[PDB]
DNA sequence: GCGGTAGTC
């Protein structure tokens, strides 16, 4: 069925990544966020990368295998829970537009102003969401 | 790992 997926691009690829991902049918998501910044010596608002780099991906691997994603240009890998693609659950992505863990560790990444914080602690709630769904 | 929308690499 249509899964979450979460990918890393290489550097400076990810436009590249996206465009080449949409081509083959895939839904990329690479959310935003405009907070206040200091830029020179004022403080002002921006919007950058919510988790530079990454790329949230949807698509059905029953359709398009991970073998092809993994192959599609401007991707670097898979954020993998074990020796797999994490499927991210989709409270997470809800979360971006629900779970405790989900709610709180998004209040938390929300309000972290620097971008490598909060790719660090997406990860870390990504894994946290997918153990809490095993028996 | 790269180059790849893979790989009798």
């Amino acid at each position: 069925m249509q899964s979450w997926y979460l990918l890393y691009c290489k550097r400076g690829q990810l436009q590249r990544a996206q465009e080449h991902l949409e081509r083959q049918a895939v839904n990329c998501l690479a959310p935003m966020i405009t907070l206040e910044k200091i830029v020179r010596g004022k403080r002002t608002a921006v919007s950058e990368p919510l988790f530079p780099n990454y790329l949230f991906v949807e698509f059905d691997p029953e359709v398009i295998h991970t073998t092809t994603i993994n192959a599609t240009r401007g991707v670097s890998h898979f954020v993998r829970f074990g020796a797999s693609p994490a499927i991210v659950p989709s409270a997470v992505i809800h979360q971006l537009s629900i779970t405790e863990g989900a709610f709180e560790g998004f209040q938390a990444i929300f309000t972290e102003p620097d971008g490598e914080a909060r790719s660090m602690l997406l990860l870390n709630l990504i894994n946290k969401e997918i153990k809490h769904s095993v028996k």
